[PDB]
């Protein structure tokens, strides 16, 4: 299976409506990580790759090229391989040590920090979406659902993401406008509860019941592990149900947790 100067190998991930696999390029001899789509919505994808062409930053994956064919069903994005892979698989019964997810917080906070100055809300930050590389640090994957806007912040109506990550102001039924750049912090904030505890804070099998915890279920954490008590102020604040009062990045890059 070749496609130009490009070996398809074996898959590797998920990506959002396709699947990610590895792949050798025989011109430089290196492999790169190729996301396959299959058209069947497509406006979706082009805004991502015009997304990515903008963006330029050590904690956000890199589009290589971009390989479409107005014959061939198949439209196939070139992006630089994380080799290491998610930084970890949720649920898990081994999280992160704090002192673990500190280091891959910073990032995030950074990547996120460069996302919202550029214009770009990432709607679909989680574990499996920050992909660790050849130097250890985190990079951003996966722009799938993200927004661009202008101005100060997103307005946004859509209900799109995973469903655990979803921020209770995207799950109105009444299709109310909210504001972007607090629904990244709620991701953020599902994502460091992943990180030490390696389990959702909100979990349900069934769907409707999902949503309504995310609405309306206090913040709970287990007993065991112990984390310190700055880190639960901090992912308080991020779970903070009212985007109004939810805590903004400027904020979480001085939290004594982040700092220390
Ligand atoms: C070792 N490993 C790599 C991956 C996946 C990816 C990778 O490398 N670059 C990417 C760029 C964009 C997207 Cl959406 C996914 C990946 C999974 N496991
Ligand atoms: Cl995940």
């Amino acid at each position: 299976v070749q496609l130009n100067q490009y070996t398809l190998k074996d898959e590797i991930g998920k990506g959002s409506y396709g699947v990610v696999k590895l792949a050798y390029n025989e011109n430089d001899n290196t492999y790169y990580a190729m996301k396959v789509l299959s058209k069947k919505p497509i406006e979706q994808v082009y805004q991502e790759i015009a997304i990515l062409k903008k963006l330029d930053h050590p904690n956000v994956v890199k589009l290589v090229e971009v390989l479409d064919d107005p014959n061939e069903d198949h439209l196939y994005m070139v992006f630089e391989l994380v080799n290491q892979g998610p930084v970890m698989e949720v649920p898990t019964l081994k999280p992160l040590s704090e002192d673990q997810a500190r280091f891959y917080f910073q990032d995030l906070i950074k990547g996120i920090e460069y996302l919202h100055y550029q214009k770009i809300i990432h709607r679909d930050i989680k574990p499996s979406n920050l992909l660790v590389g050849e130097d250890g640090h985190i990079k951003i994957a996966d722009f799938g659902v993200s927004n661009e806007f202008k101005g100060s912040d997103a307005l946004l109506s859509n209900t799109v993401g995973t469903p655990a990550f979803m921020a209770p102001e995207s799950l109105s039924e009444t299709r109310k406008i909210f504001s972007g750049k607090a629904l990244d912090v709620w991701a953020m904030g599902v994502t460091l509860y992943c990180f030490v505890f390696g389990q959702c804070p909100f979990m349900d099998e069934r769907i409707m019941c999902l949503h309504s915890k995310i609405k309306s279920q206090a913040l709970e954490f287990p007993d065991q592990p112990d984390i310190a008590e700055d880190l639960k102020d901090l992912i308080t604040r991020m779970l903070d149900k009212n985007p109004e009062s939810r805590i903004v990045v400027p904020e979480i890059k001085l939290h004594p947790w982040v700092t220390r």
